């Protein structure tokens, strides 16, 4: 027997660590038993993906009067009660499903992994970022990063197919035979250019990521490209899932629980995808603690052999939506252990909350 | 050249005329909550647009994402030229992906000032007068039996000729109301059953078939497209799809599988005026017949929807509806008329309606310079 | 109000500015033989159009067939308001079935007097300008290694970055003619092997399998729609569909295969700015890659091309092409512009070109109401 | 060894023999323009042929395309040798692309002196005399019981069996005279319900489902082939495709579909005798049943459609048409006979028709070697 008696939606700045700034959502949901569940959605862009920071205030204007007095620790009663109050909507929607995954978390003295079927990969693999610097100025930034325990490699393109091509052949001869690079466009090509790129590094092996804003512009593409290709911002659901799978449509889905709709369908696609031995991606778009503390457990809750990296967003931003979280350890991502989703929100840095809902 | 100045976000209620709205699985509405975009330009045009919902839950739109959007758009959006409406697309859609319904007020009240502009009506730009009055329905929401005997005759001494039945609350009842509406219909006319999206599967195929031997038309039975098309598998009656004609693609789709008898499109389902156009040319070059129309709304909304209507071939225009009607307030002064079940658009530049600002009230936001 | 009062056809000889203009299979252009619609009406306002084809066997077109089409129409379309251009191509649409091409100069006609009664340019009232300035290739071109250098460096200076390579005459020597070009162009420029439907399906596998190393646009390489997606099987090459595109329908299903990497749009193949118009419009939509242009032309022509091109989103428009300065002769006075090698729209009201009776001398028919 | 030496166009007014001719959504013929060439050679041997629209926008064909076509091809043709059919359709699609109804007439004249040089009718030429007396159809009528019984009776006397119901104005009323007709003919009679590309989508699907208990023959209800489909999915009635059976393309995707129990073969449609005779061989060796006809016209028309016919396997003819009985004038002296219900063409060499020039009047086009 439990209730929630108030609802809370805090917003902070968070900076980006190498320079700008992306605008944090955060919920905060109290019980009548004083445990207390918390969740986040912060975008990277406003236009990256059908998402952006407003749009969590609007939702929780409507919702919140509703989700008074209900039972949190009911995951999917909670989804199904949202999901009936509006439709879509997922990324706005995904903080309170976090938050709600917590207090069961906590009611039930586990950590969300263990709900989410248990520790199937103990510490999820990570990638680095970059360089775009000099010839030995990259190869002593790998090698600091090889040395401690980094494999995988994200090539920042997309905004210039052309020397986008430089880019790719510059970096793959400095990286060693058991290292992946993955080329991320993040939906930026024009179907002709990403097929122009793809066919002037044919002799190269790398992933090919998300090359252009549809699945069918990334299918077409595909046609010539013989590159494992990674599937991002257009899995948006278990639709689309469904369809890649049916069409054997990449070789990796990247699965941003956010842009899934929160931890509940986002756990669901990667079932789904797993049962069909597709490759993953556990992570979100962006955050802090709490939206990191959410991703590391969707990680560790994914087998092994089929969870391809995770990332510790966290590390990116200079400031706090959380205290404690998840903890990064020879280029590993590893979960809490303790009951919940193992953060609590950082009043601090949060400020007062933007909007307050509670029972009388 | 000309510039945006002001960008203003009103909201207003607007109570049902009947006092409860029936539709789908158990929704009802009372008051409907309205979303107004005032556009003020350095010329001294001002362009206005509306967002209403029916029901929060009905698409994927709600009433405060307009709201939301507003305040990441409209910083963005000044200075900008008003009457480049294709300029204006896509820079809203560069801003924001999706959110459709939030950007269709800012999408109508720039079609309202490219009108004022070149001094034509709404219609005029969406390629000409194509129908002269689009003829109308008049929906029956749920509620008794009896008294619906009355009501068709109400509304055939009216002009009308097409009725809504409201169903899709729960398939076994609704079997009897369909069975019992359609012998008080006259040879020179049409009915439509609703179910706003509101039947399960197996119920949608047995309600197709204890209803196989008659003539009228069946509207969203269900809320996937994919669910609709199984039904279709058993059902022969003229297939209606509304809600989830979300634009293009699924109109390319349903052209695709040839997979509809009538598509309906709602201006802020399809995500505005603009959007909405070209989705209608499409799905009429295509030879779909379409209903030409919006979610809900006052005088605003109307105005957009009637252009809409008669900007359609006549040939392949169903119907369309007088939404200000539906409500007891208003939003704009003006919009179109009605005429004997027919809706006429204005003829005068613009859109052909200006802010009701005293049922307005003050803009709960408000962006200048 | 506005009724069309009078309609005069003209026609005209276009001598090509460099002798011959060799394209496809062996075919060879010295004179382009131009249609001219020019429409008046009550309050003034007069609108000008034009078809010219390239060659008389290049698509389902032909310069004869505008004067068969007029002689029954023109009769048919005075009185009428030719402001309403969705009315208009309905009833030329309702009139005769096809003949697009001969359709085309009166919906210019239309397009034009709707913009001057507006006052607004053609792409305003296409959307808006959605791109300032539409790139441009050079046709070129045929001799020595060096007096290609120098050319192509001449070329670059002028701003040109787009390159078309003239072949589908003979596979084994187009094969050669590619591998000479590549190693002249620079990094970033993009050239396009336009076959013009010259090859047999066999030989232009043979072309597509000889040329696999390099990077270019392989274009039209075939006659029919499945050819090209034959050779498709086994060509990487990023591929251009031109003379195929004939409307929407095609382009539906080009967008349904994801059938290539760029749709080339001439608006006389299409029917009609109209119709050209909204399947830009859909391609845009569907994100794929377009080229805006016509078959030949003089201003006239080319008014019309200029405001099509830059009514299409800068992100997918590959290049459009200055008709008018391919000739000898002129159509109009006014029209388009070049500059630093991109081709401007005018902007004032209308198509910004009104014909030149001098060149096109006394009409070859005249309906008056 | 042979040459065109001259070739001549004539235009002439056919008056439809019962006033006004009532098809599809609102059409009618009361006089219909016929084109006919004259081909003439160097050892005196003269061929003719004719195309004649039953309404200009019927089908993508109009009357004044043979005189644009004529105007670029007819220099072109002269010198050429026209008893090598094939060789002369090769080279007139060489000249202008698509246009096949223009290319009709011309090709008909080329089958006549290829059978006045080896002395054979057309018939023979086309592979034998596979029907003897092709079956006909009856257009009637269209009035009260009284009066359609007398004239079934008088038909049935006369040898018809099978009667064509002219729909697709109104799809209530026809519903209705389908119903009034199909009980006032006896069990080995038949019946086609003709909408001529009438009826919109819905309206056809709603006639369907109307008379799903019915034996008749639903012929082309909407315009498109893919509409036609769409009905299809209800529609358990034989279906007969007509207009949109354009050329081979078309009647590949029939099969291919098995879309239609019915095959409607119109010479002009099809580009000609030569075109007409490879779709029909095509539809025949797919075991498709064919009608073996053309749009309208005289005495050289008719003549063609006779030889057409005759050349059909009768076992999947279903029927033919006696189309210069439909007019008051005439284009030829000669051609087919009509008895006792069936069409027969003429054994004398060639198409068994001249040119009947007091009636054709002045050449209005005249080209000489
Ligand atoms: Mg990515
Ligand atoms: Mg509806
Ligand atoms: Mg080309
Ligand atoms: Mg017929």
């Amino acid at each position: 027997s439990l209730r929630i008696t108030r609802i809370r939606l805090y917003k902070t700045d968070l900076p980006y660590v190498d320079g700008t700034v992306a605008r944090a959502s955060v919920v905060v949901i109290d019980t009548d038993a004083g445990l207390q569940g918390c969740g986040e959605f912060t975008p990277c862009g406003e236009n990256y993906m059908i998402a952006h920071s407003e749009g969590v205030d609007a939702f929780a204007r409507l919702a919140a009067p509703q989700l008074l007095g209900q039972d949190p620790r009911q995951v999917a009663r909670m989804e199904r009660l949202m999901d009936h109050l509006v439709q879509g909507h997922g990324y706005a929607k995904a903080p309170f499903d976090a938050a709600f995954w917590d207090i069961l978390g906590q009611a039930t003295g586990q950590p969300v992994w263990m709900l989410l079927g248990g520790k199937l990969c103990d510490g999820a693999p990570m990638y680095r970022v970059a360089p775009q610097r000099s010839e030995a100025e990259t190869r002593a930034e790998l090698a600091r990063h090889r040395a401690a325990g980094y494999r995988q490699f994200q090539i920042k393109v997309g905004a210039d197919w052309q020397s986008d091509i430089d880019r790719i052949r510059a970096c793959l001869p400095l990286l060693e035979p058991g290292e992946k690079a993955m080329a991320d466009a993040n939906q930026g090509w024009r179907v002709d250019n990403a097929i122009r790129l793809a066919r002037a590094t044919r002799d190269l092996d790398y992933i090919l990521e998300q090359p252009c804003r549809s699945y069918e512009e990334c299918q077409q593409v595909r046609r010539v490209a013989d590159q494992p290709m990674k599937l991002d911002e257009c899995v948006t659901g278990l639709h689309m899932a469904q369809r890649i799978v049916a069409d054997r449509g990449a070789e990796i889905c990247c699965l941003k629980i956010s842009n899934l709709g929160g931890l509940s369908k986002a756990r669901r696609t990667r079932d789904f995808l797993i049962d069909n031995r597709m490759p993953v991606v556990a992570e979100d778009s962006w955050g802090g603690e709490i939206a990191s503390a959410a991703v590391a457990h969707f990680a560790a809750s994914t087998p092994e052999e089929f969870l391809i990296n995770s990332t510790d967003l966290m590390n990116y931003n200079t400031r706090s939506t959380g205290l404690g979280g998840p903890t990064v350890h020879q280029g590993r991502l590893y979960a809490s252990d303790t009951p919940g989703l193992g953060v609590t929100p950082d009043f601090n840095s949060l400020g007062a909350p933007v909007a307050d809902w509670a029972l009388p």
